[PDB]
């Protein structure tokens, strides 16, 4: 009946451990749904639907054949139901059906981890797209038997695109807009939730000559990303988070509800901002992160 | 002088039979442009331009280094000429040029296909996104010498973009609003023509340990699809319809004019949701679509 | 220390000539970045931001392990600074804070061409989105050590979406409206620079027999192309411009800020079209090229 084990769940931009196990377990994985109004942006506060009090939900590593038990619970808060579509469970819904939860109540269920891979995981109570929209959405991450190659750091990043009624920089509570979420017309486009999450005194760190491996998962709703580390080159890519590596890549693209897991090594000290090289995206409307490497100076290389 | 072989095209969601002979054939396909009006949904009809009347067009199927000749007709109802653009084919406008037809008119025309993989072929009249937006495309599949894998079942599935001028929902007889085109703002985003073409009762059937291959095309005219089944992982993903072979993954991306193969294995009965996953075109303009799995529950994978 | 080679650059459809050189070198680049009113459009005129008076930027190439010293220069005339980020570069903005150049003046710098690759360099001057959209980008071909497979003939191709106040057509200088280019709503998308800049008089040639590879690049700012060539089928797709390599592909996705490179044989003569599939960017927008092929016809293929 499988050695049990409980879940290191992470909030973002950290990883969990690599699995350092070669058997099978089964893994006890504790959620929570909780609403909670946040800062988007300086002066601008979002009714947020969140995984575990942010966005994304805390990130869930396995190993490829683990049975993932989860104990899914919405808090007494909650104004609607919670569930949990989990892109790497095989059958009904993800889990769909069997996490719908209402308020004050709490859902278990078990799936097995059958095939390794990135995988987004999100709300799938009517209506879908706004369950989504207002940031329910998060990664797990189900390793393959052997493992994933050992790297320096781990960063976990997911982008998505929030519809707010007043446009981009109208202080106060933004209601979220059916209206731009149809039209494909969001106001920020942002990575972790918020304006600012990964930049300024949120800023990744690596330190040079460090190999940095980027999880990197796409909330949507609707867009999909070209992401891209300005001052880098990706030396790995895992082609929409599959089994197919490519190299070299200036900048891939991110499906909606897909991801992407980038690799490379970070030689020389600076700032390395991450966009979505639909460009607007990045400069107006949030897709702006910052990866700050501290270290020498190398000349040669620039 | 190469044996003649009437093909054998099917209407959509079903695929023509595997090929069974390895030498190369004449196939003889016959082709009619025909103009008519039907339910995009509910109480909503458009005008659709047809190729064997519906959306998409009949799939042919064909062997590398098969030579196809095309008896291409444009019914006498039909108010505009049409002529079919094969991606298949190498040569001027993929056999626009020798397909220009005039209403109560025939064409005929051949082409060798040179190479395996899953094409687009669409109308290429002026105005060529016009004629794409009405529903003139589908999928011709061009089976390499040694032939596909065998699987249990095989699935003809195309994803479209439609803009009316009234918005989704708006009742009646909707003309095509140009306007909503140049600035890829679809009101529809469908699998194979019509709201629910491929789900309620006409739902995909499956049952559980069946392997499962999905031809998938995007007609466009604009939209970039974002592939996903909800509750399964694709086994194998024949990357933007070439030779190049991706596994594990959960969503891709079919480009515009473009394809995909995806195959999977459904071991659990349950009810499996193709969609759009840029989520608000699947829930919210039409992009959803059913496979309905039947057979024996597996508590041991949910 | 290094040998010292001037860098032999082309302005575009033109592609320099292949590394024949088996050794490391410091490869002198000069660039200048000028401020020039062009025709965009039969009557219409746009205020291009330009590397060496058109776009795209005049193309570099160099080979894995080079030494890549660029002396930058902002021509007297304009009216804001000028710097460029190369993808191929790695380190602090990709060589943006060092070629930070005000008019009149020239900047300095050099970067180690450690990846080999297809890489799009660009403006990154605030705001960032309107120095790239007015035209500021380019691409530099990293050969690998072992360079690249000879082909008959090589083409430099860049798509770019442009944001003008006027809709499309609009005679007279058309401003650049920022608006429109946050809501990614282009009123031209064309191949270098201008509609036409590779059609008609302009469009490419190649003979009959020959085999064609273009370099493909994605200035954006916004949009992500389905690039698709009418009546041919690409041979080979170095996907995303990495190394992974795809075959008998119809249509390629290109990222924004991103390239692919292309190859494929044209075998029969005729008018092969270039376009962004996603449809109306080409028919509507000017996301159409033109490929002539000159040679003698061979029934067996159409
Ligand atoms: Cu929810
Ligand atoms: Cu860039
Ligand atoms: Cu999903
Ligand atoms: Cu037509
Ligand atoms: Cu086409
Ligand atoms: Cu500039």
């Amino acid at each position: 009946e499988l050695p049990v084990i409980d879940a290191v769940t992470t909030h973002a931009p950290e990883v969990p451990p690599a699995i350092d196990r070669d058997y099978p377990a089964k893994v006890r994985v504790k959620m929570e749904t909780v609403e909670k109004t946040m800062k988007m942006d300086d002066g601008v506060e979002y009714r947020y639907w969140t995984f575990d009090g942010d966005v994304p939900g805390r990130m869930i590593r396995v190993r490829e054949g683990d049975t993932v038990e989860v104990e899914f619970s919405n808090n007494p808060s909650s104004t609607v139901p919670h569930n949990v579509d989990f892109h790497a469970a095989t059958g009904q819904g993800g889990g769909a059906a069997a996490t719908f939860t209402a308020p004050g109540r709490t859902s278990t269920f078990s799936f097995k981890a059958l095939q390794p891979g990135l995988y987004i995981y999100h709300c799938a109570v009517a209506p879908v797209g706004m369950h989504i929209a207002n940031g329910m959405y998060g990664l797990i991450l189900v390793e393959p038997k052997e493992g994933l190659p050992k790297v320096d750091k781990e960063f976990y990043i997911v982008q998505g695109d929030f519809y707010t009624k007043g446009k981009k920089g109208a202080q106060g509570l933004q209601p979220f807009d059916m209206d731009k979420a149809v039209a494909e017309q969001p106001e920020y486009v942002v990575f972790n939730g918020h304006v600012g999450a990964l930049t300024g005194d949120n800023a990744l760190k690596a330190k040079a000559g460090e190999t940095v491996r980027m999880y990197v998962g796409n909330g949507g709703p609707n867009l999909v990303s070209s992401f891209h580390v300005i001052g880098e080159i990706f030396d790995k890519v895992y082609v929409e988070g599959g089994k197919l590596i490519n190299e070299n890549v200036q900048s891939t693209i991110v499906p909606a509800g897909g991801s992407a897991i980038v690799e490379f090594k970070v030689d020389i000290p600076g700032n390395y901002t991450l966009v979505d090289h639909s460009i607007f995206r990045a400069f107006n409307k949030g897709a702006l992160g910052q990866l700050k490497v501290e270290g020498a100076e190398n000349p040669e290389i620039m």
